[PDB]
């Protein structure tokens, strides 16, 4: 009923989830010289050193690394984020082409990839009832630009022959997402929404300045998976992401200058 073909994509959501033409809809452009710096911003803090990776999943529409979110082993606080938000899973959107497949862009630039860490309010006790709440979500997002090879992904790609079609699943244990991350945590910050349906406006955005880089290969091999399942018709997982919505009454906030 959704996806991103021409017959079930972004530009037929709205008919099921009228929330898409909300007023915090994500993703959105990134104005660099309109956004604000925000002194009141309080330091970024990602503390993923006890985290616990379980599974991959195929849910045909993306590839979630699955952790344990039972306990506070890998969690996101500070910067605009009060309380703590505990890592569920991360994914990624990308491209057909080196040209697009993020979903924000920077000053209309569209990365090749993007990656979603996300990550649910603690004081809403699980996910489900978190994505109910305007504060319930936090996803730290990290855009990819090919050029060399991000060595902490590799072991995600390597995976993926393993679960190349909708409802395959893999173990995937011991796996650090702190490999996955640039060297700077500079961020914009906005209040948005999920960008698959049901499109809630649940989410705090936080969007990393620097890009990380990845390998032509590595991104090859994102795009050998498939939207169908095993023995339906071949779909190549790509351009699995949401165009840019309109801002409306948001300011994006820079957390540096
Ligand atoms: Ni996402």
């Amino acid at each position: 009923h959704w996806g991103y073909g021409k017959h079930n994509g972004p530009e037929h959501w709205h008919k099921d989830f009228p929330i898409a033409k909300g007023e915090r809809q994500s993703p959105v452009d990134i104005d660099t010289h309109t956004a604000k710096y925000d002194p009141s911003l309080k330091p970024l803090s990602v503390s993923y050193d006890q985290a616990t990776s379980l599974r991959i999943l195929n849910n045909g529409h993306a590839f979630n690394v699955e952790f344990d979110d039972s306990q506070d082993k890998a969690v996101l606080k500070g910067g605009p984020l009060d309380g703590t938000y505990r890592l569920i899973q991360f994914h990624f959107h990308w491209g057909s082409l080196d040209g697009q497949g993020s979903e924000h862009t920077v000053d209309k630039k569209k990365y090749a990839a993007e990656l979603h860490l996300v990550h649910w309010n603690t004081k809403y006790g699980d996910f489900g009832k978190a994505v109910q709440q305007p504060d319930g979500l936090a996803v730290l997002g990290i855009f990819l630009k090919v050029g060399s090879a991000k060595p902490g992904l590799q072991k995600v790609v390597d995976v993926l022959d393993s679960i190349k079609t909708k409802g395959k699943s893999a173990d995937f244990t011991n796996f650090d997402p702190r490999g996955l991350l640039p060297e700077s945590l500079d961020y914009w910050t906005y209040p948005g929404s999920l960008t698959t349906p049901p499109l809630l406006e649940c989410v705090t955005w936080i969007v990393l300045k620097e890009p990380i880089s990845v390998s032509s290969e590595q991104v090859l091999k994102f795009r050998k998976l498939n939207f169908n399942g095993e023995g339906e018709p071949e779909e190549l997982m790509v351009d699995n992401w949401r165009p840019a919505q309109p801002l409306k009454n948001r300011q994006i906030k820079a957390s540096f200058k």
